[PDB]
């Protein structure tokens, strides 16, 4: 019943219900699975998570969490951007791409792909939703969402750039 998902992170036609709920389709199989997994078992708890996720996860099986991870990842048109403009689309690029040295900020692209398609247990960040990007790049400079490679990334990242960032990501 992908209707125990999709009143929230919407339908081949709708988007989902808010900035904070990210899109699915196309998303590797291994993430899905991964943060269904971690929602279920409250590995994952950040604010939104909790709120959201924890319930819904909590009635699935090993066999739903990997049903749903297989639909949404081949769900089509894959996470695309809304078409609404976000500032700094250029400045994210070279972030995401190229990093910042000397503020020790990685570049993403090394493993999230050339341009954010991810991989596997390395999640798409292209077509993400804007405000769900930076509220997750929030959730791991905070820590509340736990995650060593993320925690570790995210340290240094400014509110700005993960505007940045955001903006170029949800533009792809
Ligand atoms: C069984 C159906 C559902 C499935 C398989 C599902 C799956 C997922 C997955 C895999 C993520 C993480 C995406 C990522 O890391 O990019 C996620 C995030 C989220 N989902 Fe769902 N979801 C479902 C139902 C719902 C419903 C019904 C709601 C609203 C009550 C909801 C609200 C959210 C929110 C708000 C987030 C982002 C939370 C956060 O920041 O941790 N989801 N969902
Ligand atoms: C400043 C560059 C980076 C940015 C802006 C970035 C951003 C993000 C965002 C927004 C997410 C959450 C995706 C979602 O919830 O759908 C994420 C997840 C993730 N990122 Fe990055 N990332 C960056 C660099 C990296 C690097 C260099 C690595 C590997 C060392 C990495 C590994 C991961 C992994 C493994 C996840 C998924 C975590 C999990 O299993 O829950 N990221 N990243
Ligand atoms: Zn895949
Ligand atoms: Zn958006
Ligand atoms: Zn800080």
């Amino acid at each position: 019943v992908s209707s125990d998902c999709m009143v929230c992170h919407g339908m081949t036609g709708r988007d989902t219900l808010y900035p904070i709920v990210p899109r699915l389709a196309g998303q590797h199989k291994s993430y899905m699975e991964a943060q269904l997994k971690a929602y279920k078992d409250h590995s994952r708890a950040d604010q939104n998570g909790e709120i959201y996720m924890w319930p819904v996860a909590q009635a699935l099986d090993s066999a739903k969490i990997t049903a749903l991870a297989d639909y949404f990842n081949a769900q089509k048109p894959p996470m695309q951007s809304s078409g609404i403009k976000h500032a700094g689309a250029k400045e994210g690029k070279a972030i995401f791409n190229q990093g910042v040295t000397n503020e020790q900020i990685p570049a993403c692209m090394e493993c999230h792909g050339s341009d954010g398609q991810g991989a596997g247990p390395f999640p798409r960040l292209a077509g993400q939703r804007y405000g769900y990007i930076i509220q997750q790049l929030t959730y791991f400079h905070n820590g509340t969402r736990v995650n060593t490679l993320m925690n570790q990334i995210a340290k240094n990242i400014t509110v700005a750039q993960m505007k940045d960032v955001a903006a170029y990501l949800s533009s792809l």
